[PDB]
Order: structure tokens, then sequence, then C-alpha cells
């Protein structure tokens, strides 16, 4: 009697089941800890929604309409694998499994094959949106069996974030491609947060803004081109006051935030495949450096970081707005890397990704949600062969106009010893990608000198070795 | 009748075989294509040395004294395991296998135990030095069976490069630790090449030096604190003239040099372990970027970097001497990242690496050899538990005196659109690692806002969730 089943009831699983029930579907629900199943049934009652809770997995399977559809929301590990083996004992041909956890795409392919051994269709689907998006509308990135996609197609459209009258869901492609896109989403997310945090330090230590002015400036950026979900919450976060002190709450949070899970994976994949992603290096550098706080505090003791004395006649009259352009400029540079990675891998995997559709479903629901993504989607609507994003005519002119703002931000942060790795990496990236000739001619010569690795020439074909 | 055997006779294997016999040892030698084996004998004869060449693997094993010792120098791949399975068919307990190839350490770890099952002692040894070092003296990095180290010790001490009269060989540690340190060596090597290449473009495009002046500057840098193998050969490289044109040869080498092999490995391992190596991103990004020449050329057509016209309002009277101090300063920063990775992995693997001895054996033979490495050895002799290299008393003052030169080179390259990722990453890394409080408190707050990932505080115990 149920349209769909759901396994795993954290607050994200609870919100999504109420979201599916909220759109008129008969939702079955399971959790190994039964108390969470009941807590979901309580709030369903208080929101005048019906969710059927079961106590064992196999008791849930029996109450779904055929072909059976189950969403998995188990923390990645051996537990997701046990459940799939357990689900397979009772499924038959045509039944559908949907894994919604953040999974390394190789594990999903390996399961996608094991399930076709039993004639079960698998759908590895990334979901982004936090608990709020889980309840009211998030971005679904399902990939795998096209057949499985069409049977769940209705349900995912209505529970996804709605931008205009298009839902934030699309068929990503075959195999484990959806896991991969959700990974690259988290990669871009890591870059945006680092670029934002570097804007926080620049205005705090160069313009000497207090937290109230900082929150006011971020709200003003969120009305302009930098309109984004993360820019909005930074305005809220920097304004929030502590209840246990007179301080601002953000100034009382400890700065140890390591690179967890899906962040490393996109960088590992960029390293292995030779697709450079400098802005994510800088973001991961920043996170990994923060774990060694004890070593950082003894480091600063030896190298005194004194207060920053701004030069009295240094031109800062337009600086806030130059920083606004620099940050926009780095977002173009940072997304150019991310979408380039996705295009290269899509070709190596015969995935046929539609980056116009990937950008479109990221306009709402997900964490990197922003008006800026709607602009990326139009770049691909305008040319689907587009290889680098800043080679679009409108992004081209944006770069040409705002790059001097980026050069001014890096010049001033360098002058006053403010660490800005993501701004530096993005500017350095842009200069290199736009350089027809790079000094790797000397690198090839050095390698031929000591290893006899040969080199190639500008004027003629073939490998050449020189006796130096 | 032979002291040791060697498999693999590329020019490097041929040179090492001539080296081992020139020091009074009887060495047997084999190569799959027998034609190279015979050329090794011809070079031995014309150089009045004796090398026993065997057409067959089997005849070489049957002429080795006990305990039998064979070195493997085969291109990494399935061929390495073929010989080891074949060699293990004829070896007995107490015999030794020495893999000298550049191997991913995990592969070596599996081979060590697969060998101990037949009571054969394994020694995974990294070697650096090009072919010139192979013939006259290289850097040996053996790790594995301490028993195996002692049986081959005499040969490695006499065939290693000699600095003073101490040989460039040490017992690194157990297992595959030797492969790992050769890996970090190549990781550091990549950065040095990138930093030198960025010094090249700065002097070529800011100071407008020709290849003759460039060669002159590098040599006089070589007479001072930058004394190194890599500074020496780029001076030679920049002076070399082409025979097929009237140009300098370096200007006729094509700039496509992708990252291949042990380069990506150091970055893959730093990403996975959460140890930041930003200078090694920049080196790998620059190499990965260079492969896309067609795209770089299309990119520069749209973003013409037409004029590089130095404003004659700029103080460049000390700029060349600022760049030397800038380049030296990044070497300390870059080696600080490299040695920090080595220390952390040694703690996770119970390797108990002696970083003073690693530095000692890198003073000659290897590609990164430099007087600068002699200070690193003493820095660790003076302080055995030294956690960051630039926290040593005399490197600390070195940073404090030379960092203002580092800032000016970044400043001038930013103003004039000169891509210098390794110089920028090195400075951002330093400013971050020396900062007691970084803006990751804002990152933690954002993560708690949308994901409820909780945060920790400045003032108190425990986990905290906030409703923002």
């Amino acid at each position: 009697m149920c349209d769909i089943g759901l396994i795993g009831l954290a607050v994200m699983g609870q919100n999504l089941s109420l979201n599916i029930s909220s759109k008129g579907f008969k939702i079955g629900v399971y959790n190994r800890t039964y108390e969470r199943t009941e807590e979901t049934m309580k709030r369903a009652k208080e929101e005048n929604l019906v969710v059927y809770g079961y106590k064992t997995v196999e008791e849930l399977i029996n109450n779904l309409k055929k072909p059976r559809k189950v969403i998995l929301l188990i923390k990645a590990g051996p537990a997701v694998d046990e459940n799939i083996s357990n689900i397979l004992k009772h499924f038959e041909k045509g039944d559908i499994i949907i894994d919604g956890g953040n999974e390394w795409y190789i594990n999903s392919e390996r399961r996608i094959k094991l399930c076709k051994e039993k004639d079960v269709e698998y759908l590895a689907m990334g979901v982004s949106g936090g608990e709020a998006g889980a309840r009211y509308g998030c971005s679904f990135m399902p990939g795998g069996s096209k057949y499985a996609y069409d049977c769940v197609k209705e349900i995912l459209e209505k529970c996804s974030a709605q931008v205009g009258n298009s839902p934030c869901v699309t068929y990503i492609g075959p195999g484990s491609s959806g896991n991969y896109v959700k990974m690259v989403h988290n990669g871009i997310e890591y870059g945006d947060m680092q670029l934002i945090s570097e804007s926080y330090v620049i205005m705090k230590h160069i313009l000497k803004y207090d937290n109230q002015k900082l929150s006011e400036v971020f709200n003003k950026w969120n009305e302009g081109i930098l309109n984004s979900y993360l820019i909005e919450i930074t305005a809220n976060i920097l304004a929030k006051k502590d209840d246990l002190t007179n301080n601002y709450l953000v100034d009382m949070i400890l700065d140890i935030a390591g690179a967890k899970g899906t962040g490393k994976w996109t960088m590992l994949e960029a390293t292995e495949r030779g697709i450079p992603c400098p802005t994510m290096c800088a973001a991961l550098d920043a996170r990994n450096i923060s774990v060694f706080k004890e070593l950082r505090t003894k480091a600063e003791s030896n190298f005194n970081k004194d207060n920053i004395l701004i030069d009295p006649n240094e031109d800062l009259n337009d600086f806030e707005n130059d920083l606004l352009n620099a940050l926009y400029c780095c977002k173009i540079i940072s997304y150019t890397q991310g979408l380039f990675l996705l295009k290269q891998v899509s070709e190596e995997m015969n995935w046929k990704l539609n980056l116009g559709e990937i950008a479109r479903i990221w306009r709402g629901g997900c964490i990197i949600r922003a008006v800026f993504l709607d602009r990326i989607a139009n770049a691909y609507k305008n040319n689907e062969k587009l290889e680098l994003l800043f080679l679009d005519n409108e992004f081209s002119d944006d770069i040409k106009n705002k790059l001097p703002s980026l050069r001014k931000i890096v010049l001033m942060a360098t002058k006053y010893s403010i660490p800005i790795p993501a701004f530096s990496a993005s500017l350095a990236y842009f200069q290199m990608v736009t350089s027809q000739n790079l000094p790797l001619n000397l690198v090839q010569a050095q390698r031929d000198y000591f290893g006899s690795h040969t080199y190639r020439r500008t004027d003629r074909e073939g490998n050449y070795h020189t006796l130096w």
C-alpha cells in the first residue's frame, strides 16, 4: 500500500519523509533504532501527515506498490552494504534501490553491478540541502538506471526545491555519475566558504570593520550579484550574539575544522586525473592547517603577528567594492575549475553529462544555491560545447572588468600579511590558463639534463635528446 | 662467483653496474632484451672493468655467493612482480631481494610479506641521482629488513656519493619507508623546479634579462647560499645555444610536461592524510596545466596579455637581490612542508625516521642536493624533536630577515600579471601556519547553520548546536 520506502531516520531522514508525505505519497519508514521511527510518527501527526512506521526492514518491504522503491539514508560504511544485501533477499526483477548517502562513486558502481546480478535496478543519488532542504525542497542528483529514474521521477520532482516552475532534479547519467556530481558540489562548496572566510578577514583587518558592519556589508552583497545562500547566512552568523557572553558567538567558536569526507575526494580525483583545481587546494590547505592548533599557537609565539598599521595615504575609498568584485571574480575562476573537472571525467566515463542541467538543478535546494548558478546555466544554454566557463562572452567581459579588483585585493593582503590562499590560487590559476607559453620549457630541459627523458620542439616533430 | 646481481640495464642500471665493479666488487648482470646486456659488457671492457653478463635470469642466480643479493631496476608494473615470483622460485632462506625502482609504498609492503613467507628478506630502496649519479655516486634510501641492510651495507657505502667522507646512504627504517622518502624527495624536487622556473619568468619579464644575463645570475647565486645541483644546471641550460637555429636551445623546447608517476603520489598522500603541501599543488597544477596547450592558446587569444610595461616609478634597484632572498625563503618554507609530511607519516607508521640522517644523505647524489640541506641536517642534530623546520633558531631569523623580500616579489608579480603559484602558496602557507587564530571559526559556524555539524568553543567543554 505504500508508494515509496525510506531507511535511516536522522533529522534529515525525518524531514524528507515528511516532505514525501507532504506531497501526497504513501511513505513507509524504517530505522534500526525504533525510538526514532516513533519520533517521526509523532511529528507527522502534528503536521497532519501520515507516515507508516515499521520495526524490521522486511516488514516495510511488503507494503510498497510494485515495483518496489526504497531510499537509503544510512551513514556510509559496512552498514550500507549489509542493508543492500538484506534488501536483495526480498526484491525481484524491476524493483528499485535509491542510495542517498554521500558515497565514493566507485563503491556505488560496485553495488550497481551486484544489483543487476539480481535484476534489481540501482539509483545512486546525491542530495544537498541540509535539514531545511530535506523538509521543504532540496536538489536531487540521481544517477544510474534510466528505468529506475522514471519510476521515482514524479516523487523527486515535487519534493525538490522549485525554482520558477522547474524542479531541482534531473537524470544525471548512467552508473555512479550522480555521486560524482554531488562530490564536485561539495568541492565548490569548500571553495566558496574559503573565499567568503577570506573576505571576512580582509575587511576585519584592513578596513577594521566590527562584526555589525561586517554583517551589514554581507547583506548588501547578498542583494547584488553575490546573492547566494552562503553569503546570506554569513550575514546572519556575524550578527548573532552569544547568550553565555557579551561577545559575538562567531568569535567564541573554536577554529579547528578538518577536511571531512567528500572534500578530500574531489581533490584526490583532481590529482590522479591531472585536472588542476588550485582553489580547492587552498580551501583544503586552510582546513587541514586548522587541526594543528597547538603547533599554530607556538608558531605565532615565535613570529609575532602585530596589529596592522594601514598607511595613512593608501587609497581605500573604493576597497569594499573592489573586494566585492574580487570575490565575484574568484567565483568565476573557482567554478571554471569545477566544471572543467566534471567535463573531463564525463568524457572518460561515457557519462554524457549535461552541464546546463547540472547548473540548473543547483540554482535551489543545495548549499551553493545562488543567482550566479542561473548565469552558469545560461552560458551552457547559449553554447553547450563551451569548454572553460570564463570563455563565455558575458563571463569574459566580467573577468576583464573585475580582474583589476582581484589584483588590488591580492596586492593589499600581501602588503599587510593577511593569508588569502584561495584568492592567490584563483588569480594565479587565471594567469597560467591564459598563458600560451609557460616556463615548463625549462622544466623539460632540466629533466632531459639529469634523466635523458627527451623533449619536443616548437619547430619540428619527434623526440630529441641533447648532450648538455 | 658474484657478490651481487642486478636486473634491468637501462642507462641507469648500466651505470650502477659499472659503479659497483669500479669499487672492487664482482657483479652479475641481466636484462630481458639481451642486446643491452652485451653493451654493458662492452662499456665494462672499454673502461677496464669486469661485469659478468647472463643471457638468462636463472644463470645469474646460480652464480651468486650466499647469501644471494639481487637488485631490481625494472619499470614499475606487472614486470616487477613477475621477476619476484620467478626469483623466489630459486632463492632460499636468508637470501635478499632489493627493489631499487620508484615504487608506490603500498605495493612494496605487500611484497615484503609475500617474501617473508619463503623466509626471503626484502629491502625496498629508493635511489636518486640520474644516470650521472648512477655511475659515480648516488643517494641510497634503503628500508626494510635491517638484516638485509647490513649484508649490502658495504656496497652501498662505497657506491653512494661521498660528501666529506660520509656516504649518502642510511638505514631508513622498516617496511617500505624507503619508497616513501624517495617519494617525498621527488615531491620536494618538483617544487624546487617550479620555484626556479618562477624566478626565471620574473627576471625575464620584469627585469627584461636575456638568456646570457639569466645564466650569469644563476651561476652567481650558485656561488652563495643557493648552491645546488638544480641552480647549477639551469644556469648551464639557459646558456646553451641551438645547433638547428640561431636561438637559445631552451627557447625551442615545447612547454608540455605533464605530471607523471611519483609526482602525483606525494600529493595523493598529503591530501588523504590531511597534511597541507600548498607548494606541491602549485608545482603539480603548473605541470597539469601545461598539457592543455590548445586550450591555453585559445584562452590567451581572448585575454591578451599584450603589454608588460614596467612603470618607471618602481624601485627595482634591489629587486634581483630581493628575488634571491625570496627564492631562498620559499626553499625553507617548502622543505618545512616536505619534512612535516615525513614526520607525521613516520608517526602513523611507527617508522621512527631520522630526519637528520635523511637530510645528511641528500647533500650529495640526489637531484635536490644543495648546501641548504647541510643546515637541515644540523638543525635536527641540534634539536631532535623539531616539529617545523623554520622554527629552528637560525632558520627562524632567516625567515624574519628574508620574508620582506618574499612579499615584494609577490607584490611585483601581482601588479604585472606574472603567474607565480609556488611563490604565492609558499607565502600564504607561512602566514597561515604561523597564525594562532584563523577564520575557520566562520567555517564551523556555516557548517553548523546548514548541517548541524556542531562546534566547539573558545571558553568551555563539549559540543554545541545553535539555532541561528
